[PDB]
C-alpha cells in the first residue's frame, strides 16, 4: 500500500544523491519504485511533489527534535544548551544533504517549498526569541537588541553557513568545524554585554 | 559608442526593478535602449550577459568603497569600524536591489555569476580575517575561533540577512534594524571572551 510511497521517497532521496531533480525523470522514479509510470501519478503529481514531501519529512524531523530538546532540557552550561540545539540542526539537514540541496534550490521555482521553509524558519526563530528572552529574565543574558531581531540574524545565519558546508562551497566553513563556529557566535551574541 | 552598453544596462537595471529577468526579453532590452535586437546582440550574446555585467559593476562598487576605508581609516571606536564596514555593503547592495535580487537567482542557473560571487566572497573574508588578526595581534580581540572560519561566518550571515532584508523576505529583520543587528553580531563574537 504506502510501501509503494515510501518506496518513491526512497529512490527519490537515493537519486538526488547524485543529480539533480531536473536530470531525474518520473519514469527513473517509478523505475526505482518497481511501479510503473501512471501508477507513479496515483502517488504524486508531478516528481517536484516527491521533492516536497521529502523536505516536508526533513523539516519536521528537524523540528521534533527541537521539541524534545526544548520538552526534555540537558543539564549542563547555557553554551551546551545552544549547541545541543544547533546540533539538532546539523544532525537531521546534515543526514540528509541531497533533500537538503534540493529544497533549497526548490525555493526559487515552488510557492509551496519557499512557504513550507518559511513557516518553520518562523517556529525557529519564535523559539530561539523565546529562550533569549527566557535567559533575560534570569539575568543570564543583557537586554540587548530586541530579541526576535537577533533571533532572525543567527536562525539566518545557520542556514546559510550550515548549507555551504554540507555542500562544501567556496567558501564555507569545512563541515567539522561549522558546529563550533556557530555555537561561538551564538553564545557571544546572546550574552555579550560587547 | 559606449552610450548604447550603458543604454543596455540602464533599460535592465530599471526593467528588473518590476519584474524577474525570465520575463524580460532582449526585444525589451533592444526597445528600451533604442536599438534593435541584431544591435543588442553586437553588445551582448544574452540578456544572462547584461545581468553578468550589471552585477559585476556592483560587486565591484562595493569592493572598491572597502578599499578605500581599508586605505582610509575613520578615527573612531572599534565598534565604529565595522559599522562603517558593513555599511557599505548595506548601502552598495542596499541601493541596487533589483541587481542583487537578480543576480542572486542566477547564482544557480550560471556558472559565471556563481563564480563572480565566490571570487568576491573570498576576498571579503580575506579582508575580514586579517582584520580580526589586527585586532589580536594588538592585544584588543581574544584568540579564540580561527579567524578566518569566524570570518566566512560573519560573510555568509551578512549576504543571507542582507538579501533577506532588501527582499522583505518571511522571514527578516527590518531593512531600519538589519545595520545595528549585524554590527551587534559582529562586535560581540570578534571581542567576546564569552
Ligand atoms: F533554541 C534554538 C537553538 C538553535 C536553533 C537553530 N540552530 N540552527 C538553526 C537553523 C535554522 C534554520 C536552518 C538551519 C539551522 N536553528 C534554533 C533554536
Ligand atoms: F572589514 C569588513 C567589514 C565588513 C564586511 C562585510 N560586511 N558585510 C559583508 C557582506 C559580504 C557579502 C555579502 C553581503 C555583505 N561583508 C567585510 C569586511
Amino acid at each position: 500500500g504506502d510501501d509503494r510511497e515510501l518506496a518513491i521517497l526512497a529512490t527519490a532521496e537515493n537519486l538526488l544523491e547524485d543529480r539533480p531533480l531536473a536530470d531525474i525523470s518520473v519514469d527513473d522514479l517509478a523505475k526505482g519504485a518497481g511501479i510503473s509510470r501512471p501508477t507513479f501519478y496515483f502517488y504524486f503529481p508531478s516528481k517536484e511533489a516527491v521533492l516536497l514531501t521529502l523536505l516536508d519529512r526533513v523539516v519536521n524531523q528537524a523540528d521534533m527534535a527541537l521539541q524534545t530538546l526544548a520538552e526534555n532540557p540537558a543539564d549542563t552550561d547555557r553554551e551546551n544548551m545552544w549547541r545541543t540545539g544547533i546540533n539538532v540542526f546539523f544532525e537531521t539537514f546534515g543526514s540528509h544533504k541531497a533533500v537538503t540541496r534540493a529544497g533549497q534550490a526548490a525555493r526559487a521555482t515552488s510557492v509551496e517549498v519557499a512557504e513550507l521553509w518559511s513557516t518553520f524558519m518562523q517556529k525557529w526563530i519564535a523559539y530561539t526569541a523565546a529562550v533569549i528572552d527566557a535567559e533575560r529574565d534570569r539575568g543570564a543574558a543583557p537586554r540587548t537588541l530586541p530579541a526576535h531581531e537577533l533571533a532572525t540574524a543567527l536562525n539566518l545565519m545557520n542556514e546559510r553557513t550550515l548549507f555551504a558546508s554540507f555542500a562544501g562551497e567556496q567558501p564555507s566553513v569545512p563541515e567539522a568545524r561549522v558546529l563550533d563556529t556557530l555555537v561561538h557566535i551564538w553564545v557571544t551574541s546572546i550574552y555579550g554585554e560587547n
